[PDB]
């Protein structure tokens, strides 16, 4: 269950592994910010979610919902690009 | 939330991705049994650990100590095979 920085090291390490295999590298600081954004919008994801296209699509919808409510500038510039690359991996 | 299976779906999904790309397939129930064993012996791992050799070697030591103390029949048969394969994936 998420709470602050809990799970952050492991998430970042898995994310970096997945993206790097497609030739895309993310700074650790950017990957941390992405994690913090994800658990803010979709806290159910570590707890109840799977790394599968269905649940990842739900995360995407929830990220877009957040932008609709708080504005585009409110979300990390790397969030949609990282989300999209993981979506492609899951296809 | 007081679900007893927090994180289990995410774990099973990531484990099955990593193992399948090496040609190895684990029954869902077996992957769940492994997760429950992992968080029993090494509750710090999802919280603070990463998918790296130092952390995974530590989980390895802790699993072995559990076996020394409780006997090898108290441990899932698939636990050491799974741990070993993940050690190699990190190498
Ligand atoms: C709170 O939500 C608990 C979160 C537990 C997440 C399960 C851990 C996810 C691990 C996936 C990677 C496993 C690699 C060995
Ligand atoms: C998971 O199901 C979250 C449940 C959290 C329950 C909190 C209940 C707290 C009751 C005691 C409150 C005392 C302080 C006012």
């Amino acid at each position: 269950g998420v709470s602050g920085s809990k799970g952050q090291k492991l998430f970042v390490s898995v994310l970096q592994r997945l993206l790097s295999e497609r030739g895309l590298h993310v700074k650790e600081s950017s990957a941390i910010e992405f994690y913090q954004f994800l658990i803010k919008v979709s806290p159910w994801f570590p707890e109840e979610g799977g790394l599968n296209l269905q649940d990842w699509k739900r995360v995407g919808r929830e990220m877009k919902r957040y932008a609709a409510e708080h504005g585009t500038d409110s979300i990390p510039k790397q969030a949609y690009p990282i989300w999209l690359q993981l979506r492609e991996i899951l296809t």
